[PDB]
């Protein structure tokens, strides 16, 4: 199983050309690479024998395997050899990997499934023997990008005139949500950086993103080298000062030609788009379940007319998914999100647009956590979809952050409390307190990620006990950064929280001793139980002063 049509890593187009190159037998790049580069970076014998053999094939096709090789490290295949470092002489199977995904992603080499394997295309070949700088191979590149979905999604989100960051365009990029396409708040991302040290300030201006963000400041650079899009950056007023965004876009003219006529609205055929099962989902535990529902939600669309999602659910039925009609509406926003055109009028869906042929490889049982997501989605009528993504985020070590941004969003824009997320070594992941309640009380959260159910470490306890005694003694030396300031002075009654997917074990014991050293209620609560609290908020059903009688020193539950 691989994924592609998605890239996050930057790389020259000088070395995409390269990669390119290779798959085409009379050209320069090709010879050097088989005749001169792996031979010599190249040590281990047997496999240097099995490559330049393999690059001396007439018709050449490469495997997986062949062209990405493994790592730990030595030169273990093509890519690895045909591409210098940016000081080995080659580079890394991840690097590598990278521009596999790119060259494959603008069609300028097919996969061939089953075989694992990959070739030339049409237009690689054009691309490999155009001259460089040329206006025509320039033409080839514009060609490429606009049979690129996420590109044009990307000129979609501009085409007002907009400027954009990339959590402006990632927050509507792919699949949004949900593992693999998250997207940071810019408003949350900004107060980061304005409270932030000048030291710090340009690793969180561009390091700090969520996937989808990676993705748009990638696909956008793209566009920008290729005259569609402008990069400058964005400038913002964040009194804690001022601060700015430089991976941020703006349309072109020459944009929104391509633009137009990928629209339909010119009197030329759009591109066709290229769509490929791999890119339907990618870090996703469920990714082989997931690809194919989507997968054939599109095809329904695409040999079908103007239908309702009542018979795209039953089309769907026809085939054995048994799915929820709004599972299947988040599967439609995400293929919208993604490049694809379909128009919803009242309850009409109709796909608009051109599609190329693309195959659902072995043509499964829903696991778990997916029939949970498709429960809630089904049963939650107020709460944004997207925040159903945090049952399966909150399992990744990997995405604390997200979950961080997230949840305290999710308090203060559902739950309607007041406050902010902090985050940091010093800071608690967010404070939030409320107004006019009959008590008004202030809440000191911590969130954390973690795959199996979080029986609170003495060591996360610790942590938190900090906090609540901080702003208890509020002295600036024990902390300058005197966060604490966050709340209005008239509140005095507060509690602390922990937040994750699930816990088990004895968590109870640590809010006992938390409760007794610092005389605050205190309490866990499961992801789960966060949404369906904040759906009974909506709802009705419940208030703000009944969730501050659920501080009672254990697990909340609505």
């Amino acid at each position: 199983i691989r994924t592609f049509g998605w890239v996050q890593n930057p790389g020259k187009f000088e070395n995409l050309k390269r990669v390119v190159q290779v798959f085409d037998r009379n050209s320069k790049v090709h010879n050097e690479v088989k005749n001169i580069k792996i031979p010599t970076l190249v040590k281990e014998s047997k496999i240097q024998k099995e490559l330049v053999a393999i690059m001396n094939q007439h018709d050449l096709i490469y495997t997986y395997k062949e062209l990405v090789g493994t790592g730990t490290a030595p030169c273990d295949a093509i890519i690895q050899a045909t591409i210098a470092d940016q000081g080995k002489g080659y580079i890394d199977n991840w690097s590598s990997d990278g521009f596999l995904r790119w060259a494959h992603a603008l069609g300028f080499i097919e996969y061939i499934n089953k075989s694992d394997s990959f070739v030339i295309t049409d237009v690689g070949l054009a691309y490999s023997k155009s001259a460089d700088g040329s206006a025509i191979e320039k033409e080839i590149l514009i060609e490429a990008i606009s049979s690129y979905p996420p590109a044009i999604r990307i000129l979609t989100l501009l085409e007002d005139g907009q400027h954009l960051t990339k959590f402006d365009l990632g927050k509507n990029l792919g699949f949004s949500g949900e593992s693999g396409f998250t997207s940071l708040p810019e408003g949350i991302l900004l107060d980061t950086l304005a409270n932030a040290m000048p030291k710090d300030k340009g690793e969180i201006r561009n390091n700090w993103e969520g996937s989808s963000d990676k993705y748009a400041r990638m696909i956008g650079g793209w566009l920008d080298k290729l005259g569609l899009v402008k990069q400058g950056k964005k400038e913002f007023i964040i009194p804690t000062n001022k601060e700015f965004i430089s991976h941020a876009f703006k349309i072109t003219g020459e944009g929104l030609k391509v633009l137009r006529r990928a629209k339909g609205s010119t009197k030329f055929t759009r591109v066709p788009k290229r769509v490929y099962w791999e890119m339907l989902a990618t870090n996703l535990t469920d990714k082989e379940y997931v690809r194919t529902r989507r997968a054939l939600i599109l095809e329904i669309l695409i040999k079908a007319g103007s239908l309702k999602i009542e018979q795209i659910q039953d089309n769907l039925k026809k085939l054995g998914f048994d799915e929820v009609i709004e599972t299947i509406e988040n599967d439609i926003k995400g293929l919208i999100n993604t490049g694809i055109f379909i128009e919803i009028k009242g309850r009409f869906y109709q796909l608009k647009d051109h599609i190329l042929q693309f195959v659902i490889p072995n043509r499964l049982v829903k696991s778990e956590l997916e029939e949970k997501k498709s429960e809630l989605r089904h049963k939650l009528k107020y709460v944004p979809h997207e925040y159903i993504e945090l049952i399966e985020i909150a399992r990744n070590s990997t995405q604390d952050r997200i979950l961080e941004m997230k949840v305290m969003e999710f308090f203060m824009k559902v739950y309607g409390y007041r406050g902010k997320h902090l985050g940091g070594s010093r800071k608690p992941d967010g404070a939030i307190y409320t107004v006019g309640s009959p008590i008004d009380y202030g809440v000191i959260v911590d969130t954390k990620a973690y795959s199996g159910g979080y029986n609170l470490p003495i060591g996360q306890a610790d942590e938190m006990q900090r906090y609540v005694e901080e702003n208890q003694t509020r002295n600036k030396h024990i902390n300058p950064n005197e966060w604490w300031k966050v709340y209005p002075s008239s509140v005095t009654e507060f509690k602390f929280l922990f937040v994750s997917g699930h816990f088990k074990g004895n968590y109870k014991a640590q809010l006992t001793r938390l409760n007794h050293i610092t005389n605050c209620n205190g309490a866990v609560l499961s992801v789960e139980e966060l949404l369906i609290g904040g759906e009974m908020i909506k709802a009705g059903t419940l208030t703000l002063e009944e969730v501050r009688r659920k501080f009672n020193n254990g697990e909340i539950n609505f």
